């Protein structure tokens, strides 16, 4: 009953997302 924003690695470049459980 969380959520967190990680980043990942697309298009050589570091992108920020949303994430919940």
């Amino acid at each position: 009953r969380w959520c967190v924003y990680a980043y990942v690695r697309i298009r050589g470049v570091l992108v920020r997302y949303r994430r919940c459980w």
